[PDB]
């Protein structure tokens, strides 16, 4: 087997001429030439079976990506694993190869307003599909937005996704860790389990702000800092919004804060398009019930050059994993069976 920076990649005979792309807690990702379709693909080696949480992310991603088909959502083209459960130690997920991600891109490149507009369109177009399937991505962030050399955008990593469950969204104060901290909506820290579509809209708002300035808008240095950053810009919630928060610990925390005025978007983003800032405001609304929804956002004047509901497709139909890691391995085995010869 070919070796890539220490690891084996058991992907042959079909996939050859491997080259390192990246590493992380997920595993390792390479490009590789596909000897069938004669195109270079990405392959990620995932080794989840000792960790229930890794098994959950792997199963969720596989189940979701196999069902979804959309231009702005990364696919799974093939999955390589051992022929038996006993011999299966790794799962390789083969996906379309992309040049970079928005996190890498924002570290190095100034985006024109036209690029910002086009990227936000593709994010929302993809999200319209995801939400139309009653699915929440729940970890939207620049590193989960893949880009090719012509700036086509694809959402990736569906391992943290859930089916939407808005009647069971309420929880207590400083409970929850939904999303990656900088992209996590205020209600997560206050009273929300992140089981509504408005969680994803918040993250998109944070992405938009970051495209405007190449700097995260709410860079909390740790968990507790995150609400400080958000309220620092948005200001004190209104009486109406506060009254929606019935949990006393959360309400009284907010009431204990000194009055803070809203920092106007045009001062944080003096070079930004005024329409972009109007949409940004509506995505970064404190009250999730008042927050713009994905189809309204697509309809916003900022995106008028692209908006076309007939070309913004929805899923054909809507889409208990409190299970031990051994059971999750079986379900991963069954879910990947269709890519074996048989
Ligand atoms: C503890 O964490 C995890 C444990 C798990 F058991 C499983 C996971 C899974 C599911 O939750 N999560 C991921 O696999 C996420 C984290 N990533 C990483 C990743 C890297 C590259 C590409 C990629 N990259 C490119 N091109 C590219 C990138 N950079 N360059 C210069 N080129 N093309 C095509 C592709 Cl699929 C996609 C992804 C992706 O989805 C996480």
């Amino acid at each position: 087997p070919e070796m890539v920076r220490g690891q084996v990649f058991d992907v042959g005979p079909r996939y050859t001429n491997l080259s390192y792309i990246g590493e992380g807690a997920y595993g390792m990702v390479c490009s590789a030439y596909d000897n069938v379709n004669k195109v270079r693909v990405a392959i990620k080696k995932i080794s989840p079976f000792e960790h229930q949480t890794y098994c959950q992310r792997t199963l969720r991603e596989i189940k979701i990506l196999l069902r979804f088909r959309h231009e702005n959502i990364i696919g799974i083209n093939d999955i390589i694993r051992a022929p038996t459960i006993e011999q299966m130690k790794d799962v390789y997920i083969v996906q379309d190869l992309m040049e970079t991600d928005l996190y890498k891109l924002l570290k190095t490149q100034h985006l024109s307003n036209d690029h910002i507009c086009y990227f936000l369109y593709q994010i929302l177009r993809g999200l319209k599909y995801i939400h139309s399937a009653n699915v929440l991505h729940r970890d939207l962030k620049p590193s989960n937005l893949l880009l090719n050399t012509t700036c086509d955008l694809k959402i990736c990593d569906f391992g943290l996704a859930r089916v939407a469950d808005p009647d069971h969204d309420h929880t207590g104060f400083l409970t929850e860790y939904v999303a990656t901290r900088w992209y996590r909506a205020p209600e997560i820290m206050l009273n929300s389990k992140g089981y509504t579509k408005s969680i994803d809209i918040w993250s998109v708002g944070c992405i938009l702000a970051e495209m405007l300035s190449n700097r995260p808008i709410f860079p909390g240095k740790h968990y507790l800092d995150q609400l400080n950053h958000i309220l620092g810009i948005l200001g004190s919630p209104s009486q109406e919004d506060l009254n929606c928060i019935i949990n006393l610990k959360a309400r009284n925390y907010l009431l204990s804060l000194p009055h803070k005025n809203k920092v106007p978007w045009n001062r944080l983003f003096p070079n930004a398009d005024s329409k972009a800032l109007d949409l940004l405001d509506k995505m970064l609304t404190f009250n999730p019930h008042k927050r713009i929804e994905v189809e309204q956002a697509l309809a916003h004047p900022y995106l008028e050059q692209y908006y076309d509901p007939s070309d913004e497709p929805i899923a054909e139909a809507p889409f208990l994993d409190d299970l031990p890691k051994e059971k999750l391995k079986e379900l991963i085995f069954e879910e990947t069976a269709r890519f074996q010869p048989g």
